[PDB]
């Protein structure tokens, strides 16, 4: 019998999950790190998928290889500048790590952050 012989095509869906089926989001877990060395060279890197290249791409932005003092999180880091020192908070929220943050320093206030 001769039949139709044509590919089968249609229309994908440009759907990720959904309301009616899409269990409630975990959170995406990004590695980052801000380095921090306190000759004054900051770098950070946050929202990344590898914890080597976040911890890497950190110490790219301190500016040196083995820039130590490095803040390594996969949540949010709040650096506060007190006077020259220079501290790091961390929580999974900006709030939280702005709370941290100014838990562990206070005095001076916050003008670094990233948050993963």
């Amino acid at each position: 019998p001769t039949v139709d012989a044509h590919l089968a095509n249609g229309s994908m869906s440009e759907v990720m999950m959904s309301e009616i089926a899409g269990l409630p989001i975990p959170p995406i877990i990004h590695y980052g790190a801000i380095a921090y060395a306190p000759s004054g060279a900051s770098g950070k890197a946050w929202h990344q998928r590898t914890p080597a290249r976040a911890e890497q791409v950190a110490l790219e932005k301190c500016g040196d290889k083995t820039c130590k003092v490095v803040s390594r999180f996969t949540r949010c880091g709040a650096v506060a500048y007190n006077g020259s020192k220079y501290q790091g908070g961390t929580g999974l929220t900006r709030r939280a790590a702005e709370d941290d943050a100014v838990n562990r320093l206070e005095g001076g206030r916050i003008v670094n952050w990233a948050c993963n």
